[PDB]
């Protein structure tokens, strides 16, 4: 049945995520006032890391950071989910390394917002303005991901679809590597199945969303495989960076 199939996997988002959409929706409007950062007197006000000689340097090892805990939840998730921990161990490490970064964009969009993006799970709020006044290697790397989760979230998705959306994208049969591609193809089917359905009963207005959220997930597709090579570039011309070893074995392609 998809309809349990949706709210097992829904669970397992709700179990392994530490920020909601609904919840970070609520802050970014209300509740509570999280702390802006749009300097380094701020930024480090609200780390009151790797050896950094600058600002930007520094904000790059702040997303590592937010992008390695994430890469742990999403592990943590896709495992919830039964079919895919039936998978040999290592396309279970194939499907992850490929799709992480588009689970991670994707979901971080829920954090996104015009301005800026929520923070160490919402306590703080760091500036766009303060984002695109950054060396220009470190400005526009993170640009391209405002740009599209501000598209993104207009969508308007909540958690129930992105549990299923995010599942469907790290259970990619075409990702390079896969031992049992048909397998990984026949548990993503299911997934795109009970995520056709839901939608339909979630958002019974919204006609085309299916169609429509799939090409967000080839958007995706696309978004990561730039931003691999602007890493590539970064770890290139900026030398005295260096990236988390989890990370390392992610961009190892
Ligand atoms: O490649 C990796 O795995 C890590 C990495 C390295 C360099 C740039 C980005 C990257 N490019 O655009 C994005 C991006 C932008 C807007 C929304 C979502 C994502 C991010 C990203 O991972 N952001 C999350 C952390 O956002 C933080 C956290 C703390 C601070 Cl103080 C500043 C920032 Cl901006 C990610």
């Amino acid at each position: 049945d998809l309809k349990a199939f949706s709210k097992h996997i829904y669970n397992a988002y709700l179990k392994n995520f530490n920020m909601t959409k609904k919840k970070a929706r609520s802050i970014l409007t209300s509740h509570t006032a999280p702390f802006v950062i749009h300097d380094i007197e701020t930024l480090w006000q609200a780390e009151k890391l790797p050896p950094y000689k600058e600002i930007s340097v520094h904000v790059f090892y702040r997303c590592q950071c937010t992008t390695v805990e994430t890469v742990r939840e999403l592990t943590e998730f896709a495992k919830s989910i039964p079919s895919f921990s039936s998978l040999f161990l290592n396309d279970q490490v194939t499907l992850l390394k490929y799709g992480v970064h588009e689970a991670i964009f994707a979901m971080l969009a829920s954090i996104v917002n015009k301005d800026g993006l929520l923070v160490a799970n919402g306590s703080g709020f760091v500036t766009r303005e303060f984002l695109r006044s950054l060396r220009k290697p470190f400005s526009d790397i993170i640009e391209p991901k405002f740009e599209f989760a501000v598209k993104f979230n207009a969508l308007e998705l909540d958690d129930s679809d992105l549990a299923l959306f995010i599942a469907a994208i790290i259970l990619c049969g075409d990702r390079p590597g896969l031992m049992n591609v048909p397998r990984v193809e026949a548990i993503q089917d299911t997934i795109l199945r009970a995520l056709e359905f839901h939608l339909q009963a979630n958002h019974p207005d919204a006609q085309y969303l299916f169609p429509k959220l799939l090409q967000k997930m080839a958007d995706l597709r696309q978004l990561v495989t730039e931003h691999a090579q602007m890493m590539q570039r970064i770890k290139k011309t900026e030398t005295e960076t260096s990236l988390h070893p989890l990370l390392q074995e992610i961009y190892k392609d």
